[PDB]
């Protein structure tokens, strides 16, 4: 009756239909490249309603091969789930759960240590062992009142057309994503897609003008309806001077009232200004989500805080076994075991901690991670913290 | 021309006038008590147009004796600036600056370690040495979709008339403030104020109600116009079990479409729900600001992370002296010095970093605090962190 | 523990709290009159948390002696549920279900053929055997353009002070409710209340005025905020001429832009105007709900369309026994039986038909009332219609 | 002075100017086809300013050949007026009255028993003998709270590209319109237009997708700006089951918050849900308007309610002559008479009653329909009713 499998040339039309209705943003021409370019052999799956070539496609999901920067500037190959969809005619038949379990096994066999996604909704993926792992705050600062603090660092920047500086953006982005927990390698095909979206579209987005610095850039587009608002689609800075030079320039768009940007909680913008309130937060939400596929691999992969002295504990993941984890001198040793578990937690929660965006003590407060040793809490809080604040790279 | 000095009895009326026209929330009857029983003798100063008694009151500013909890569960006597006002007629004449110079002087003399306030605007007090020290998050939660996580702790709480449980509120409050950095001793005169406010005002706010658990409580008043919005004026809890029980009951306001609360960034509410987002962040702003009056006094009083290995640096506060600072064992020694400064900052930067609500590394990136050692940045971040996350008490 | 009982004197306060925290419209002094003068001995019920006197009140519900005009102008004493509440701390533990079961046992033993309520939400009382039985249409008319048709009937009306003409209103309202299915007799305590609400409340509703006509009246008041909107709280007309006369005068309120009223689907107001669209439906929702307590009594009490030819059938009510139903000469005869059921439905469906507001054929398309014979659908459609279209009396 | 005549080939441009400047939705290319294809030679007329080829077009109006289904599954040839426009520079000189009189004579002279239109404004066509004959209810349903009742009927339907199933749709819509009062025959040239209007348009509507059942279908698209809102363009169902299963699917659009749709008052959606309120009515207005050209032909053409007993009366239509109307066994005999009229009414009232969308009892309360005999009034309500509730086909 219902089949779950890797597509063949026959399901393509099924997937194309399902994808278009399901994703408002999605279109056929732009989409064809992404999948060919970023999806491994059998990192894609479809649910067929029956059997026979041409059997209707009622579910799809696939993962891309991407490189994630975790704390300590390590890069972990990462499975990135995307284009997850069930047809509206088949809701609640276990199809999403089935598709994830299949994808997870393949990722596990492929030797990925983590998986990742951006959630359409907040309540879906926790059950499949994804915890939210970065935070995205919409930023809008009125530009009419902003003055830079006397301390702020800093003309060393140029207004340019984006299509004429792709190479510069690429270099800059590559340095940045290698330095920031959350960075993702952006392959040529996504520069293509990102680059094209700069050109104005009839009935859609306006032309986008870049701000270019040797160690940073910013792409910004005037809003479609509110002609007094500028939207920064992306800002990349490797140094604090470029970050501040770019902001002085954005603040400099005198024909604008407001500037808005998606950014991280540790963005220093507020502090560059005389009135930190001007860089107001207008939206707060989860960004990238992580699933730890291989506990030992994942915990040994990432660097830890040096500023916490050596300690040892047994961590138990609900129905993922037990682990002896040792962290000292910024490194971890994690191996399976059978000793009593000093601390226990669902798999999704471990993800939430993996990058440093969530403190273990808060989750503890919500009974999402348990233990009887208050001292161990503080140590994990400390250990798992990121020296460099986590940043979100691009949605996928 | 004009004249700065302590207010006599003849100056009262004039001040109330100035206050009512400066602060839309002011009231003549309600304040007389808080100002009178909480403002120390000669804690209040005014500026008069010319001389000869009863001169027109044009500037005013006073402070209150309050006890602030800081990291390590230590209470510091604190001076809380309030009813700072210059008349519309005398703006930008240095009255605010002069009134500040005067009170800081008195405050220094009188033996206060530091002075705190709440800021009407965002770019007034930094120059005077105040730095934003805690963060306010408005959470707006859609009650209808909320569902508690299986991990969530939890009937032990009863819907009560606030004026009937003063004692149990007060005791609960006392437990909370002695445990939460940012906690404030609540004066009896302020329990009066709060108890009185619960009553419905014709055309004003509606009656408040309370939810009472042995180890926590909540006051909530239905909003004046959105009859589908319950506003929580104050949520107080001392155990994870109370925090959750109270929320299980807030989500149980079935007639409400949403619940709103002013809380702190580390509030575990979101993690208690199967959907993290439902606890949407709506309004974000700075709350309690700190002016460190005595650097060694303050720095030595607060406890520090044990999970950071002992270390030594030389801190220079601009206009704040130079001290050799050493942290180890959760304690700090701070002693004058003329060695080269390894790290410098404006005085306000010290205050923001004092409760742990800001990371030294983020401020560094705005060049608000500067150093050439990166390992030290990390050490500060870790040292100044707070095992217990900072919470805000009550505006004043 | 959880005790379910008729409220004693010791409970009154417990209820005032539970009511005020449950219904924003609640007032203690005024509501005290209705339970006392309209609720039968043991027509009220409360749930107490535990044992001891003055235990806390965590659920409440009561039923007032309701007189109802059903089709045929027949008046049936009916139990009207009101002030149903379960505390937010005790929601989902079966208290509503428990309070209902009990009141129902009381209502049946007392002889009431049927029960009625107004539902706070739409998904509650179906499972208890109440169906939405009347429709409310909120009508907003932009009178700046309203012109009367040449056929519209019609200064035989007067502008009056409502509190000077209570008796005229009682007499008028008396004739009206005896004639219209949906009428309820309005007792003296309720007229006290209605008249009381006509006076201005500081920070509340403005003074109400009345339009008085020999065969009808309208009470209306200018809206609190929108000074160009008139709210008619009540319009009662015995004659088509009264209805038109009243609206002529309301369209005559030259200082208003809109007039709004809550009325029924067959209100002929639109057809009085040269442009039907001017009476725009700005709100539609279920109104009175009916639970048939005694199927034979209720069915025999109600009038039925004379035009439809006589006929017999056997109607089953889901777990409510089977029933021989004969309709002829606009009358019914209905007695328990054991014949095969020709038609069947959940008790609440019957409620929805009882007053002609919902077609048998419509309910059947949703499989809510089930029959193997089509002819019988159409016969039920014809029969249960009401010559006079059902209107809504007052909310309770 | 001015002239009224049939449009020659030289008037085509002027007509496109007038049409385009009087209708915001008008497009020259799409329209070309319907008028030539659907407008009969001579079914169109224009008014000119002056004489001499080239004169400017200041008035147009035409009719199309339509097939309307009326009670009894009977299909009347009908005349549909559309593209009625007087230039803003000639408003109020009688051009419409002049254009209507001419069209009506041609329409009668050609042997149509009934003309129909959609009214741009509600106070325009009544004077010309047209009366509102169907009702449109705009229903917005929040998808998230919707749960199907345990009784509801119902994977038997699938998500498809509309242009790949023209035949399946043509079939279904064909069975629909033959069964439902209000049905229209859809011309191949209009299926052309419907299919084309399904492709996305830059700055316009988004791609339409469809839901396809053996016995029904639904075309929907996500809204232009409201990305959480799904507009159903048209919904066709011939079985209750289809109607349900299609609604089971639209509710299955999880990415959406709201589905909206235009339908009729007797839509059973709400009764499919656990909460009838979820099927909120957000708009309600008259749809198809009818003018009975030929009283006997029309009254003898449509089937009547069987469940009313044979009866007789005298029906007098102002300006429409007098008739002995006799209804027996669901059929009507209507013949010329000079006997005393038992009931009188304007031509448009008869329009309104014709498809069963309005009750005579209600139009009588407006004194639009007049009789001294209430029993007679009940008999008309009963007889004119429809076994199948009337729905609206398409706007023309
Ligand atoms: C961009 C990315 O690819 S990530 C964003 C996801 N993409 C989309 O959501 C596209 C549109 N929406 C959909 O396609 C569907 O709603 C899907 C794919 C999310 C759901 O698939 P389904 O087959 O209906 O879910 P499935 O029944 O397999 O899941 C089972 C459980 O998940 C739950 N579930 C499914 N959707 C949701 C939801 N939106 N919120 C909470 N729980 C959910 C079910 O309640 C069920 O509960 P259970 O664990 O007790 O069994
Ligand atoms: C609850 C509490 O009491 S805290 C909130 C304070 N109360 C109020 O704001 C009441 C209404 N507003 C006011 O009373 C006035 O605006 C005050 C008291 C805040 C300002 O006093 P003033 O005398 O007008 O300012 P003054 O000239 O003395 O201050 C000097 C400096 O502060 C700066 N300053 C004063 N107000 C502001 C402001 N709103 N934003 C930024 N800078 C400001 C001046 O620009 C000036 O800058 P400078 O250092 O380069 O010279
Ligand atoms: C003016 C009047 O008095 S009439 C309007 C009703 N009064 C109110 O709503 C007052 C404010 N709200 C409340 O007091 C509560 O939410 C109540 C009284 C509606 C609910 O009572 P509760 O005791 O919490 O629910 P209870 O457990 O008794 O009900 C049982 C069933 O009804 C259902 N139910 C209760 N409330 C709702 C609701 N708002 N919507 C849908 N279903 C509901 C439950 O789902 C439960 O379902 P189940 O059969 O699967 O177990
Ligand atoms: C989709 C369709 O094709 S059907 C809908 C019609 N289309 C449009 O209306 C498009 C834009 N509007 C117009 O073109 C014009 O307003 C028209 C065509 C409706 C009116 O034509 P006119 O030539 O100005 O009116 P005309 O003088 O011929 O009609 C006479 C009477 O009708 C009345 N009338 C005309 N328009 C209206 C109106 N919008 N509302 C009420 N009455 C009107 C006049 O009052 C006039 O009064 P009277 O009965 O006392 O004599």
């Amino acid at each position: 009756t219902v089949t779950l499998c890797s597509p063949t040339e026959d399901d393509w039309p099924g997937m194309f239909l399902l994808a278009a209705a399901s994703f408002t943003d999605f279109i056929g021409p732009e989409s064809a490249t992404a999948w060919r370019t970023l999806v491994p052999t059998d990192g894609a799956v479809v649910v067929r309603d029956g059997a026979g070539p041409g059997s209707e496609v009622v579910g799809m999901a696939l993962y891309m091969d991407l490189r994630l920067t975790v704390p300590g500037e390590v890069v972990l190959p990462t499975a990135g789930l995307s284009f997850v969809a069930v047809a509206p005619t088949h809701r609640r038949r276990g199809l999403l759960r089935a598709m994830c379990a299949e994808l997870h096994r393949r990722i596990a066999d492929s030797g990925y240590p983590v998986a990742a996604l951006h959630a359409s909704e907040g309540g879906i993926y926790g059950r499949f062992g994804y915890g939210p792992a970065t935070t995205l705050h919409e930023l809008t600062v009125d530009r009419r009142f902003a003055r830079f603090h006397a301390d702020a660092p800093g003309s060393s920047v140029r207004l340019v057309r984006p299509t004429e500086h792709r190479g510069e953006f690429e270099a800059i982005y590559e340095r940045w994503r290698q330095q920031v927990p959350g960075g993702l390698l952006r392959p040529q095909v996504l520069w293509d897609e990102l680059l094209a979206e700069c050109k104005a579209a009839p009935g859609g987005d306006r032309e986008s003008f870049a701000l270019l610095h040797p160690d940073g850039y910013a792409l910004y587009r005037v809003d479609r309806t509110d002609l007094k608002l500028a939207r920064v689609s992306e800002l990349r800075a490797v140094t604090a001077d470029a970050h501040c030079a770019l902001w002085r320039a954005l603040i400099g768009l005198d024909s604008m009232e407001r500037i808005s940007i998606i950014t991280h909680p540790q963005d220093p913008l507020p502090h560059l200004l005389t009135d930190t309130r001007l860089a107001r937060t207008t939206w707060r939400q989860d960004g990238l989500w992580l699933r730890i596929m291989n506990v030992p691999a994942a915990l040994e992969a990432r660097g830890y805080a040096h500023e916490v002295g050596e300690f040892s504990t047994v961590l138990e993941v609900s129905d993922g076994g037990r682990f002896a984890l040792k962290i000292g001198d910024g490194r971890a040793r994690c191996t399976p075991t059978d000793a009593a578990a000093e601390i226990e937690m669902d798999r999704d929660v471990l993800g939430s901690l993996y990058l440093g965006a969530h403190r273990a003590s808060t989750l503890a407060a919500a009974n999402r991670l348990r233990t009887k040793d208050s001292q161990l809490l503080r140590r994990l809080d400390a250990a798992f913290a990121s020296d460099v604040p986590v940043q979100t790279a691009f949605e996928f």
